[PDB]
């Protein structure tokens, strides 16, 4: 149907109705022990998170018209470069700083200028990047909603119409972000990535899945 709602369902079935939150950290806390034991990774450090709060803090970048507000459960910070309803704030997310230490966005001259980091359950992406000048300012897109998810949270990517979506999973996963679900919808690719309990782990599981030709970036033809 439509994405709006594709990703509203995943999102409380991933925190609330079916836990996958809970599965993956098994799925990676078992990869560490298969790589501990091949000698390949020693003792990282992981991260994991509290059980889901009520109301979940999400942030909608290039969110256009807030459509996620209503949602039940999502306390939704939405952004964006040109904002359509008076309930966006204005951003060009490529200028914002991530800021430790911090409890909600800071502005200047109305400009959303610092978010607080490791602060959102989730970040969401929805047609964004492929607005991006370029391929490095696609990645630096992700290293941004890197910082500012909380361990665990999950980065929600929607993008229109194999391989390169092999590469963006072998990208993210460099910048420890590992794939949890892929459907494809009418004209759209629908995509989650969840931080890892541990980025080393991430790092190590893109070394391993690396194809000869692919680029470290995301990119769009
Ligand atoms: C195709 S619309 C998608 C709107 C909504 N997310 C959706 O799924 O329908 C792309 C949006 O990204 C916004 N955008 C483009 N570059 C941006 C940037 N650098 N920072 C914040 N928003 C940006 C545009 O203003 C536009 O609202």
């Amino acid at each position: 149907r439509s994405r709006i709602k594709w990703a509203i369902d995943y999102i409380t079935k991933y925190f609330f109705t079916e836990g996958i939150y809970l599965q993956k950290r098994q799925r990676e806390q078992r990869l560490l022990e298969s790589y501990r034991a091949e000698g390949k990774l020693g003792e990282v450090q992981c991260r994991l998170m509290e059980e889901p709060p009520d109301r979940l803090h999400v942030l909608d970048v290039g969110s256009c018209f807030n459509p996620f507000s209503s949602a039940p459960h999502l306390e939704v910070t939405a952004l964006d470069l040109c904002p359509a309803t008076e309930d966006v704030l204005q951003a060009d997310f490529l200028k914002v700083e991530v800021v430790p230490g911090i409890r909600e966005p800071e502005l200047e001259e109305g400009s959303v200028r610092r978010l607080p980091a490791s602060h959102y359950e989730c970040v969401i992406f929805s047609l964004l990047l492929e607005y991006m000048p370029s391929a490095e300012q696609r990645l630096q897109c992700c290293l941004q909603a890197y910082d500012l998810l909380l361990p665990e949270g999950i980065l929600v990517l929607i993008t229109p119409d194999a391989h390169l979506m092999k590469n963006w999973r072998y990208s993210l996963a460099r910048i420890g972000l590992l794939r949890v679900r892929f459907e494809k919808l009418p004209h759209i690719s629908c995509m989650v990535f969840r931080k890892a309990i541990s980025r080393e782990l991430s790092q190590h599981w893109a070394s391993i899945h690396r194809e000869e030709g692919m680029c470290e970036e995301i990119r769009i033809p």
